[PDB]
């Protein structure tokens, strides 16, 4: 089958983690180690195809030396959280790394709002979508709670990839 490498990247506590165990095993994680960083595997068939997802969930080596597994990353999951601020104001610098890792402006790219569940708000959908029309990426709010949103956020990744590469 095909594989495709998905990366997600983002401000430390924003549910990297939770949205890849929400994708991987249909569980919600009240925690998970801020540390950890690891790439997991899931076999789905997305618009026909069988497809062999190897997701690298990053805990963030740059912020806290390169994270020399990024590298070959064919999309990115640009994720914040729509009630942290600082976390959408952290995606240039995301975007930026992801820009040099790649060394290209045309990355396969999703910005993704997550812990749209949650009623603390502080970042409108309108300054996510400006955000997102500048890099000319898609954006899509996000629950790993209640996995609203979660397979549309990775599937439109890999139809991103294929919109770039020949898979
Ligand atoms: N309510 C809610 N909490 C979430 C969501 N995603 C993550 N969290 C919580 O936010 C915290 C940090 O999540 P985590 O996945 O470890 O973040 P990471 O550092 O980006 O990997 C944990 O307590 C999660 O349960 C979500 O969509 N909704
Ligand atoms: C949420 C990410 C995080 O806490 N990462 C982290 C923290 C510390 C203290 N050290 C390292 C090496 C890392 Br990746
Ligand atoms: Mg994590």
């Amino acid at each position: 089958m095909t594989e495709y490498k998905l990366v997600v990247v983002g401000a430390c506590g924003v549910g990297k983690s939770a949205l890849t165990i929400q994708l991987i095993q249909n569980h919600f994680v009240d925690e998970y180690d801020p540390t950890i960083e690891d790439s997991y595997r899931k076999q789905v068939v997305i618009d026909g195809e069988t497809c062999l997802l190897d997701i690298l969930d990053t805990a963030g080596q740059e912020e806290y030396m390169r994270d020399q597994y990024m590298r070959t990353g064919e999309g990115f999951l640009c994720v914040f959280a729509i009630n942290n601020t600082k976390s959408f104001e952290d995606i240039h610098h995301y975007r930026e790394q992801i820009k040099r890792v790649k060394d290209s402006e045309d990355v396969p790219m999703v910005l993704v709002g997550n812990k749209c569940d949650l009623p603390s708000r502080t970042v409108d959908t309108k300054q996510a979508q400006d955000l997102a029309r500048s890099y000319g990426i898609p954006f899509i709010e996000t629950s790993a709670k209640t996995r609203q949103g979660v397979d549309d956020a990775f599937y439109t990744l890999v139809r991103e990839i294929r919109k770039h590469k020949e898979k």
